[PDB]
C-alpha cells in the first residue's frame, strides 16, 4: 500500500512529476491539497484533465476553503489545522505516507515538513525539473505535452529528504477524533476545520514531552514519577521552602494519607459535638455536656499542657457518648465527611470497640457497626474521590488495670482480620499502652501468627528502651510519637535500615510537649522531622486527634513549615509517599492509593 | 540583544525586507547564509551595496562552498549540517535568535524551520512583498530603489510563525564542539563542514528521546528506570522468557549482586584447590588431599544427594587448609578474582574466623587478615570495575557441640562492626540452625543485621521464629514458604528477603527440570515473585556447586517455566535492596546496576 500527499500552489505540474517517484510502479493512491486562491483553479482543471488519463490509481483533490491568500499568521494557523486534519484523514498510517513539499508557499512547504516530522511519513521529497520545456525553452513544464515529455525523458530530479518516524504520542492519533467537513463540488472536495482542537492537543503533547525529557535525568530523586512532566520552573518551585500561608491551597488540594487518627477524639467539642449529640438514639441517656475549657491560644498554647490534660480535653466524646448507637453512627459518618473534605485518599482509624460495648451490645457488635458505617460511607462516594478507610484496634494498657480488655481487643482483631476481605478491613492493632509498664509480651504472638500488623504508640516517656522493645520484642512496624530517636544514634540507624515508619503529629506534639516555632536555624530543641528525613527514616505526618488538636491534616502539613526551619514541599511529598508505603494495605488498596497520589495539584504561584 | 539569521537564494531583497520586522526598532546584528551558485552573486554585490549605504547593525555573509545547486539528497544533508553548525556558531543563545525562511530553496526554508524547531529560536517569521513594481508595475521589488519604495509604501507583510523552545538536550549544544571553518574572500565568508558529527549526534539524541517517550508510559513496572531509553523492540525482548542457551552472554555481561557466598566452599576441588594449596606458608603441614568423587552428572545429578553429602563434598578445603595464613590469603584473592570475572558489583561473603584460629592466631587476627586481604584486592581495582565486598560471620550451631564458638563469633562480629567503617566491613551475622533468642539480643543492641539459614528441615515453625524471634532480615533457602499462606503474606509484607541458590537447591533437595508448566514440585521462584516476595538468586558454595552466579541465573530458566529476563533484573534489584550496605555503598551499587548490557539479538 502506498499513497501520495501533495500541496500545490500556482504550479500544478508538480503532481504529474510527483507520481514518478517510484517510476513505472507509481502510487496506489494520490491525494492533493491546495488553497482557495482563484489562480489555482485552472491548475485544478489541468490536474483533472491529466487525471482522466492513467486511470490506474485512485485520485482525489481537496482545497482549503478559508485560505484565500497568506495575509497574516491567523491564515497560517488555519492552514496548519486544515493540513493536519487532512493528513490524518487521507493518510491513516504513516508507514505508507508520501509527502511532497514542492508546491505552495515556502511557509506551506515548512508546514508540510513539520507535519511529516510530527505525524510521521514514509518518505518526504521535493521535485525539481530543469527549465527546458517552455517559451524558448526557458521555463519548466506548464502544459500536458511537455509534462509527458519530461516524464519520458527522465528530466525530473527527486531529493528524498528521508523518512520521518513521528512522535510516539502523535503517531497513534486517529482520523475521526478530528474530522473534516468535506463538500463535494464536482470531482474535487473542499475542506474546512470546524474547531482548533488538534493544534492545542499537539502543543500540549509536545510541551509534555519537552518537560519529561528535561526532568528525565532525575527520575529516581522524584518521590512520584509523574512529576517529571512538570515544567522545570514548577520543579524548582517544588524544591523551594514551603510557605505556611501561600501554599495553603496547594496542600489543601493534595491527596493525603492518614495513618494515626483516633476515632473517639474527633467530635470532642463544638458544633460537631452538638451534631453528634443530636443524633442520639436514646437522648435521655446522654450525659450532660461537661465544661472543658480549652487552654488560651488553642490550638497553639503558650506553654505545653502535657498528655494528661490533653486526654481530659476530650471527655465530652468517646466512651461516655459513643455507647449510643446513633451517636456512633453519626461519629463515623462525620469522620468520613471530614476525611473527604481534606482530600484524604487512604485512612487508618484507631477504634476501641470494647470501650463502647454495653449489656446488649458486645464488642463484636460495635466493631461490626463501625466497619459497616464506614463501608457504607465509602460505597456512596464516587471512586475518583473515595477515601479508603481501614481499621486498627487499640489495645490500651491500664496502670494496674484489667487485662481482659487487652485480651478481648486482640481476639477481636484476630477474628475481624479474616472476617472481612474487601472494603473496610481491620488491618492491625495499636498497642498504645506501652509506657511506664514495659521498658508480658507473650500476648502478641497470636497477632503475629495471623498476619496482623503492629504499631506501638508512645506515652510521653523519653526513654529509648521502649522503642527498642517495640522494634525487637513487639515486632512493631510503625512508631507513634517517636520524637527521641536521635538521642540514640544506633537506634535511629536501626529504625532507618529496617524500614520502620515514624508517625509524627505536629499539632499534638506541639501542644503536649512543646517545640520552638519560627526559629531561623535548627537547634537542640527543634522538631526532629528534618533530622529524621536526613537520616533515612520513613516519616509520616498525622493528626492523632482531629477534635482535641483542633487541626486538620492540611494544618499539620502547614505547621511543619513553622516547626522545621526551611523544610521544602518536596519533603511534604516525600512524607506522603512514605505514608503510602507504610500503610497496612494490600495490593488493590496500594494500587488505588498510588493511582490517587500521582495526581499532584499544579502550583499556581510559580512566578517568584 | 537580537540576531537576525536568514538565507538568500536567486533573490537578494529578502533580507532588506527582513530586518524591518520590528520596523524602526531594527536589529542589533544580521547574519546571512548563502550557497555557492554563481547565479546569485549579483545578489551578493547588491547586498554589499545595500549595507554600504545602510550602516548600523553588524553585517556578515557566509556561503557553503561545497553546495551549489539541489541535485540529490546528499547536497541537502550537506547544507543541513553546514546550516546547523552555522546556527550554533552565529547564534549561541536561543532567546536572541531570529530566523527568516523567505529566501533560498523551499527545502532550505524547510531546513530553517526544522533547525529552529530543534535548537529553539526567539521568533521564526516570513516576509512577503506585494507585487506592484517594475516597468509594468506587476512584479515584486527587485532593485534598491524598489526596496526603498516598498519600505516607504508599507507593502511588506510579515508572517510571524511563532517562537520555538527547542529540545532540552539540543538547546545546550555549543559551537566549539562542532566548529565551522571559514575562508575569507573580502567581506564574504566561505564555510564548509568537516564531517557529519553534529547531524549524527542530533539523530541519536532524537532517537533516544523518542525511546524515552515511548517507554515513559509504563515506567513504574521497569526495575531500572534507565531502561526507558531502550528501544521498544529491546523492551519487548526483555519481556520474553529467558533462554538458557542464547542469553548466556547477556547474563554474563550483567552487573550482579551476591548475598549468599561461603568463603570456605570456593576452592574445594580441581586445579583451583591445588592453586590454593601451592600458596601454603608451611607446605610440610598441609593435610593430604582426600579422595572425594563427585556424584555422576555433576553439577546436575540424576538424584539429589542431601545436605550431608553436599557438605562432605567440600572437605578438601576450609578448616583443613585455611588455618595456613598463606592458604587463607590465596583463598581470599582467588575468590575476589572469581567475583570480578563474573561482573559481581556487590558481594557479601560469610566466613567462620574462629574455625580458622590456632594457638598463635586468634579469631580476631584471622578476621582482620581476611578483611585486609579483601580490602587490598578491592584497592587495586578501578572503581568502575571494583567489586565491593562485605563480611558476614557464620554462627553455626550443631546437635550438642559447644556454645562457646557461637559466643565467640557473636562477640567478634560486634567488635568488628565498630572497628571498620570504610571499605570491607562486617555487616551482619549468619545463624546456620537457629529460637534461642537469648544470646542474639546483643547484636540487635548494636545494629547488626541477621540472616537466618534454613536447614534440611521441611518445617514452618523455624521460619516463623526466624522472622519474629530472631528478627532475621533475610531467609536462606526458604523453599517451603508457600505451604503456609500466612507466612508467605507476612514475609511479603514485612520486606524480608528470601535468598535462593538454584544449583545448590537442585543438588541437595532436587526439583524437576525443563517443565512445560508449573507443577507441584516446581521451583518456588515464580510463585514467590507473584506473591510480592523479594527473592534473590545466589551461589551458596562456588566450589562445591561448580557453578557461577551466571550459571544459577541461567539455570532458573530450566527450573522456572516461562521466566522472563525482566524477572532476572527484578531479582538483581531485590538483591540490591536486600543488602546490608550503607548509603555510600548503596549509591555505588545503584550506579553500577544502571548499566544493563544492550541485547544483541532482540528477535
Ligand atoms: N495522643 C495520644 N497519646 C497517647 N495516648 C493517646 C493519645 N490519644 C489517645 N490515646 C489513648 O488511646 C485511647 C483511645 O482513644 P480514643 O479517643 O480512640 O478513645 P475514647 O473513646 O476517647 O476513650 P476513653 O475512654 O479513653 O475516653 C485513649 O483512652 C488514650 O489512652
Ligand atoms: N549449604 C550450607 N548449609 C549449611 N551450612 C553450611 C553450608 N555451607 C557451609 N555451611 C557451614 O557454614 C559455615 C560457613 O563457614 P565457611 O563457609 O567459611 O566454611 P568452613 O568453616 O571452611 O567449613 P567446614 O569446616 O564445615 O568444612 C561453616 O561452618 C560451614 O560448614
Ligand atoms: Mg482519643
Ligand atoms: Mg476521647
Ligand atoms: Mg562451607
Ligand atoms: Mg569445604
Ligand atoms: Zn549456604
Amino acid at each position: 500500500m502506498r499513497i501520495l500527499l501533495c500541496s500545490v500552489g500556482t504550479s500544478w505540474a508538480v503532481v504529474p512529476e510527483a507520481m514518478q517517484l517510484l517510476g513505472s510502479q507509481g502510487f496506489d493512491e494520490v491525494h492533493v491539497l491546495t488553497t482557495a486562491s482563484s489562480k489555482i483553479s485552472p491548475g485544478v482543471e489541468q490536474l483533472l484533465r491529466y487525471f482522466e488519463m492513467h486511470p490506474g490509481p485512485r485520485f482525489s483533490i481537496s482545497r482549503v476553503q478559508d485560505f484565500e491568500d497568506l495575509r497574516s499568521e491567523q491564515d497560517h494557523m488555519l492552514f496548519e489545522e486544515v493540513l493536519w486534519r487532512w493528513l490524518l484523514q487521507r493518510a491513516p498510517q504513516a508507514a505508507h505516507r508520501y509527502i511532497c513539499l514542492a508546491g505552495g508557499y515556502k511557509t506551506i512547504s515548512a508546514a508540510m515538513q513539520r507535519a511529516a516530522a510530527l505525524f510521521g511519513a514514509c518518505e518526504v521529497f521535493h521535485v525539481l525539473c530543469e527549465p527546458r520545456f517552455g517559451p524558448q525553452g526557458n521555463r519548466e513544464a506548464s502544459t500536458l505535452e511537455e509534462v509527458e515529455q519530461a516524464i519520458a525523458t527522465n528530466a525530473l530530479r527527486f531529493v528524498r529528504l528521508g523518512p520521518e518516524p513521528g512522535w510516539p504520542q502523535l503517531r497513534l492519533l486517529s482520523a475521526p477524533s478530528f474530522p473534516l467537513e468535506s463538500t463535494l463540488q464536482g470531482p474535487v472536495h473542499w475542506v474546512r476545520a470546524s474547531d482548533m482542537r488538534l493544534r492545542q492537543h499537539v502543543e500540549g503533547v509536545l510541551e509534555r514531552s519537552r518537560h519529561i525529557l528535561a526532568a528525565w535525568e532525575g527520575i529516581s530523586e522524584l518521590p512520584i514519577p509523574a512529576l517529571a512532566a512538570w515544567p522545570p520552573s514548577h520543579l524548582r518551585w517544588l524544591h523551594e521552602p514551603l510557605d505556611p500561608v501561600q501554599d495553603k491551597a496547594w496542600v489543601q488540594a493534595l491527596p493525603k494519607v492518614e495513618l494515626h487518627c483516633h476515632l473517639g477524639g474527633f467530635a470532642t467539642h463544638g458544633e460537631l459535638l452538638h451534631k453528634v449529640r443530636q443524633e442520639a438514639a436514646n437522648p435521655e441517656s446522654l450525659p450532660p455536656v461537661r465544661a472543658i475549657p480549652l487552654p488560651p491560644g488553642w490550638p497553639i498554647p503558650e506553654e505545653p499542657i502535657g498528655l494528661e490534660r490533653y486526654m481530659r480535653l476530650g471527655d465530652n466524646n468517646g466512651s461516655a457518648l459513643l455507647k449510643d448507637p446513633g451517636c456512633l453512627r453519626a461519629q463515623c459518618r462525620l469522620l468520613y465527611e471530614a476525611l473527604l473534605a481534606d482530600h484524604v485518599a487512604y485512612a487508618e482509624i484507631r477504634c476501641s470497640p470494647a470501650n463502647y460495648a454495653s449489656a446488649s451490645r458486645s464488642p463484636w457488635v460495635v466493631l461490626q457497626e463501625i466497619r459497616n458505617h464506614f463501608q457504607q460511607a465509602m460505597e456512596e462516594t464516587p471512586e475518583d474521590r473515595r477515601c479508603h478507610v481501614n481499621l486498627l484496634l487499640t489495645a490500651t494498657r491500664e496502670e494496674g488495670g484489667d487485662r481482659s480488655r487487652i485480651a478481648r481487643h486482640l481476639a477481636l482483631a484476630i477474628t475481624a482480620a479474616e472476617h472481612w476481605k474487601n472494603g473496610c478491613r481491620v488491618v492491625g492493632v495499636d498497642l498504645a499502652g506501652f509506657e511506664d509498664r514495659t521498658t508480658f509480651a507473650t500476648d502478641f504472638e497470636p497477632v503475629h501468627r495471623v498476619g496482623l500488623a503492629v504499631t506501638v504508640h508512645a506515652g510521653e516517656n523519653d526513654d529509648v528502651e521502649g522503642i527498642w522493645q517495640a522494634v525487637f520484642k513487639l515486632s512493631a512496624r510503625r512508631l507513634g510519637h517517636a520524637l527521641h530517636l536521635s538521642r540514640s544514634p544506633d537506634l535511629l540507624r536501626v529504625v532507618a535500615e529496617r524500614g520502620i515508619a515514624v508517625e509524627l503529629c505536629p499539632y499534638a506534639n506541639l501542644q503536649i510537649k512543646g517545640f520552638p516555632l519560627d526559629e531561623e536555624q535548627e537547634g537542640s530543641e527543634t522538631y526532629p522531622l528534618r533530622g529524621y528525613l536526613a537520616a533515612g527514616v520513613a516519616v509520616t505526618l498525622n493528626t492523632d486527634n482531629l477534635g482535641i488538636s483542633q487541626a486538620s491534616l492540611t494544618d499539620n502539613l502547614l505547621l511543619t513549615a513553622r516547626l522545621c526551619p526551611g523544610i521544602t514541599r518536596l519533603e511534604v511529598l516525600k512524607t506522603q509517599v512514605f505514608a503510602a508505603q507504610a500503610a497496612f494495605a494490600n495490593q488493590a488498596e496500594r494500587k488505588a492509593l498510588w493511582a490517587r497520589l500521582a495526581q499532584v495539584p499544579v502550583p499556581t504561584d510559580t512566578e517568584q
